[PDB]
RNA sequence: UUCACAUUGCCCAAGUCU
RNA sequence: CAAUGUGAA
């Protein structure tokens, strides 16, 4: 329960296909290199405080440090030893005691081992010199975000308006292959304060054209929100904006202009507007700080704006990732060759090959039989596996009578009926209940009425007017206070129906009340299958940026039939951004004895697919719910031990991959096709992990996949666990399309945000009342209603 | 709240000194 | 999932 097995073997299915990869090959001399340890004082003091008190400690005492690099905190490297037996310095700043002492030698050799076959493991701390070595310039030079690092784009401005533009940059990343050691870049781009007078700064988030008498309360209150908590210099940071204007603005020995006038001998401008306090200075005599990213939520046009800027399609990004790094230069980088190191300026090729993607089989009467090409197929001429005959079913409109008219519901009804009875899920009659209702108070009793009513009432659709506080109290109502399968819809698609849409739309009310919209061509599936498997799809999802309080959530799903269609959710709620599963050893119990009510079959092997989970992550998370999954099996019987794969989906890591020929190149965005595999060249030089770009991108440059095995009881070949990750995205019952992700994992997702909703605007005493709110009626524990 | 893909928001990382 | 885009039988 702790070491990730060995690569089993390479992957042989699919036609190939030749590929770029974002990965830039490194040569790493043969040397040792010096690690020292550097202890400043005080010790509170930023990151980039530190880099700056270094370097300007290193050339000061250059003749007693005869070009070393420092990661901004406790760590320095030197390509050649110093003469330093610990020793403590003395520093001045534009008063710092700096100990600096050696530790260890690190072997880059070592490192040639670990990439070759001699070392099981790749040393992390010969990996982290190198990222050390290849940070050291650009954390000062740029603004370092992340991995990322960001500056302001010379020649170009892109105002988001505000006081906010668009910063470009670009990830960095040094990481061992089965090739060389490997430098991944990717350009990204993201929101920073203008470097601006707060005055400017004043005018544009009031939308001012000029500078238009003191402030209103409005004015002051908008104003003040925007700049509280900022930077700016004449180096201070933003606390309040005073009610009164520098005119009347008092301090104790004596207003604010006044003073600036005495002592400066600066009469101010414009004495009319407020104070920033940080003491109080005037708006004239300040300047935003640069290099402020914007952590606040962007508004809708600023988003529309940044979308505008950051959209690329393949070629383009390809193009842009190649141009950066043609003028980035690292070989010229000081620091770089001082360590000996050369990197490539062209994208590394790697092999890449396309499986086959699965036949999907319908029901009905033809029994009709799909074939995905590129990543999507249709319903068109086809029947659900198993089709549910809807008897008894109500309308609830939210939406005004004036904008959704009884013609309107009468004609959407009747086009859905069609759709519905083409798709093998006949609507038999008109609703039994068709009313209009607003607000969020109506909801409880109207559904209430309906099931106290309406025997065996099966479904009610919901309409609703757009974006509105209903959508919540009609899931809270539905899922966890009567047991209720709820169907909403949006005004405007039905005022407008289509047949994509209404069609679409029957994928998920037919899986909502127990249906089977199609199966993997049960020949066509691994050998896996040969014996009962339990497919789990876990993941914790995060509050935003800048939350403290709202809790984490936790969901696991399973699969509970052998096709495999049918899903269970379990569902958490936990310690804020913690991403280990607490309870996931009750959540996969109750997913195993529902496996074994549905099937009668006990798991002999049980396959989880655990999204979200980084590199740093992996040993943490696999020893604590590896072992979770194991006390699942342990309580339920005396030596039940199935075989456990853990495997890590990550889809937003900094791998992108191209087609090599424009040939290849599929689309209008121009991206890799469906079904694309990569297991050699770029991916771990012992473990066990592979690429999978299982979707068709439609738009953008695609995000690959990439799956991690850190367990595998199971023993899979390369072969089988690609085919059957792949065919697993081809079983996502909201889509006629193979998705991004194994369905398990994207159920999850839509598990935890169904939980986030329950959740809105109330998030010991306190878990209780959180855990309450995520749990489902007891009619709804075994329904998809999460489709 | 028809749906997928894409950008960002999510663990690690990053960030915090008159 | 929220904001914003591009798309679909
Ligand atoms: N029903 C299958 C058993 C089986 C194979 N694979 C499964 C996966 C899940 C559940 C059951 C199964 C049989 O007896 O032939
Ligand atoms: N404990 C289950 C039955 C069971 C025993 N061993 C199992 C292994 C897997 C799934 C279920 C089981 C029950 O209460 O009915
Ligand atoms: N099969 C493993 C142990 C194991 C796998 N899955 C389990 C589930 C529960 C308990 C133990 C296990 C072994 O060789 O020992
Ligand atoms: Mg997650
Ligand atoms: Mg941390
Ligand atoms: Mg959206």
């Amino acid at each position: 329960a702790f070491k990730p097995p060995p690569r089993p073997d390479f992957g042989t299915s699919g036609r190939t296909i030749k590929l770029q990869a974002n990965f830039f090959e490194m040569d790493i001399p043969k040397i040792d290199i010096y690690h020292y340890e550097l202890d400043i004082k005080p010790e509170k003091c930023p990151r980039r405080v530190n880099r700056e008190i270094v370097e300007h400690m290193v050339q000061h005492f250059k003749t007693q440090f005869g070009k070393p690099v420092f990661d901004g905190r406790k760590n320095l490297y030197t390509a050649m030893p110093l003469p330093i037996d610990k020793v403590e310095l003395e520093v001045t700043l534009p008063i710092f005691k700096v100990s600096i002492k050696w530790v260890s030698c690190v072997s880059l050799q070592a490192l040639h081992d670990a990439l070759s076959g001699r070392l099981p493991s790749v040393p992390f701390e010969t990996i982290q010199a190198l990222d050390v070595v290849m940070r050291h310039l650009p954390s000062m030079r740029y603004t370092p975000v992340g991995r990322s690092f960001f500056t302001a784009s010379e020649g170009c401005s892109n105002p988001l308006g505000g006081g906010r533009e668009v910063w470009f940059g670009f990830h960095q990343s040094v990481r061992p292959s089965l090739w060389k050691m490997m430098l991944n870049i990717d350009v990204s781009a993201t929101a920073f304060y203008k470097a601006q007078p707060v005055i400017e700064f004043v005018c544009e988030v009031l939308d001012f054209k000029s500078i238009e008498k003191p402030l209103t309360d409005s004015q002051r209150v908008k104003f003040t929100k925007e700049i509280k908590g900022l930077k700016v210099e004449i180096k201070y940071r933003v606390c309040n904006v005073t009610r009164r204007p520098a005119s009347h603005q008092t301090f104790p020995l004596c207003t604010v202009a006044q003073y600036f006038k005495d002592r400066h001998k600066l009469v101010l401008r414009y004495p009319h507007l407020p104070c920033l306090q940080v003491t109080y200075l005037p708006l004239e005599v300040c300047n935003i700080v640069a290099g402020q990213r914007c952590i606040k939520k962007l508004t809708d046009n600023q988003t529309s704006t940044m979308i505008r800027a950051t959209a690329r399609s393949a070629p383009d990004r390809q193009e842009e990732i190649s141009k950066l790094m043609r003028s980035a230069d690292f070989n010229t980088d000081p620091y770089v060759r001082e360590f000996g190191i050369m990197v490539k300026d062209e994208m590394t090729d790697v092999t890449g090959r396309v499986l086959q993607p699965p036949s999907i089989l319908y029901g009905g009467r033809n029994k009709a039989i799909a074939t995905p090409v590129q990543g999507v197929w249709d319903m068109r001429n086809k029947q659900f596996h198993t089709g549910i005959e809807i008897k008894v079913w109500a309308i609830a409109c939210f939406a005004p009578q004036r904008q959704c008219t009884e013609v309107h519901l009468k004609s959407f009804t009747e086009q859905l009926r069609k759709i519905s009875r083409d798709a093998g899920m006949p609507i038999q009659g008109q609703p039994c209940f068709c009313k209009y209702a607003q607000g969020a108070d109506s909801v409880e009793p109207m559904f209430r009425h309906l099931k106290n009513t309406y025997a065996g009432l099966q479904l009610v659709v919901v309409i609703l007017p757009g974006k509105t506080p209903v959508y919540a109290e009609v899931k809270r109502v539905g899922d966890t206070v009567l047991g209720m399968a709820t169907q909403c819809v949006q005004m405007k698609n039905v005022q407008r129906t289509t047949p994509q849409t209404l069609s679409n739309l029957c994928l998920k009310i037919n899986v909502k009340l127990g249906g089977v919209n199609n199966i993997l061509l049960p020949q066509g599936r691994p050998p896996v299958f040969q014996q009962p498997v339990i497919f789990l799809g876990a993941d914790v999802t995060h509050p935003p940026a800048g939350d403290g309080k709202k809790p984490s959530i936790a969901a696991v799903v399973g699969s509970m039939d052998a096709h495999p269609n049918r899903y269970c959710a379990t569902v958490r709620v936990q310690q804020h951004r913690q991403e280990i599963i607490q309870d996931l050893a009750a959540m996969v119990r109750e997913l195993l004895i529902q496996f074994y009510k549905s099937t009668r079959f006990k798991p002999t092997r049980i396959i989880f697919y655990r999204d979200g989970v980084s590199e740093g992550q992996f040993q943490q998370v696999l020893h604590h719910e590896l072992l979770a999954i194991r006390e699942a099996c342990i309580k339920l019987e005396k030596d039940y031990q199935p075989g456990i794969t853990f495997i890590v989906v990550q889809k937003r890591h900094h791998t992108r991959l191209f087609c090599t020929d424009k040939n290849e190149r599929v689309g209008k965005s121009g991206n890799i096709p469906a079904g694309t595999t990569v297991d050699t060249k770029i991916t771990h030089p012992t473990e066990f992990d592979f690429y999978l770009c299982s979707h068709a991108g439609i738009q953008g440059t695609s995000r690959p996949s990439h799956y991690h095995v850190l367990w595998d009881d199971n023993r899979f070949s390369s072969d089988e666990l690609q085919i059957l990750t792949y065919q697993l995205c081809h079983t996502y019952v909201r889509c006629t399309r193979s998705v991004s992700i194994p369905a398990p994992a994207y159920y999850a997702h839509l598990v935890a945000f169904r939980a986030r909703y329950h959740l809105v605007d109330k998030e010991g005493r306190d878990h209780q009342a959180l855990a309450k709110a995520v749990q489902v009626h007891q009619d709804t524990l075994r329904t998809m209603y999460f489709a």
